């Protein structure tokens, strides 16, 4: 998928996170994050469009999401483990990594 179809999957299974009821919902909706995530590591930001590939911006932008699948993956440890309100946290607290990234390029 592109690059914004992958970010509303981002924001939206935030919102199926955030409601979630019990530890097996919060694993599928941070599942399908760490998916679309890597996904979006795959695409060109529409602000370095006509950056080199290799750019210093592109692996800043790349490595973001590394950064972001190792967050999404201790929260899913811990929905793996049935935890199911500290899996939550951590996966709301993930907006702090998002508008990280956002600030610089999007
Ligand atoms: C850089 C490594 C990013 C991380 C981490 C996250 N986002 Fe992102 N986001 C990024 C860019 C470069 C853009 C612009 C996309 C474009 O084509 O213009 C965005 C955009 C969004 C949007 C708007 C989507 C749209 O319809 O245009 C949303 C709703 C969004 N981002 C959400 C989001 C969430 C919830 C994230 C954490 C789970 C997240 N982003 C991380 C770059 C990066
Ligand atoms: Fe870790």
């Amino acid at each position: 998928a592109d690059l914004e179809d992958n970010m509303e999957t981002l924001n939206d299974n935030l919102k199926v996170i955030e409601k979630a009821d019990n530890a097996a919902q919060v694993k599928d909706a941070l599942t399908k994050m760490r998916a679309a995530a890597l996904d979006a590591q795959k695409a060109t930001p529409p602000k370095l469009e006509d950056k080199s590939p290799d750019s210093p911006e592109m692996w800043d932008f790349r490595h973001g999401f590394d950064h972001l699948v190792g967050h999404i993956d201790d929260a899913l440890k811990l929905a793996n483990e049935g935890k199911v309100k500290e899996a939550q946290a951590a996966a709301e607290q993930l907006k702090c990594e998002c508008n990280a990234c956002h600030q610089k390029y999007r």
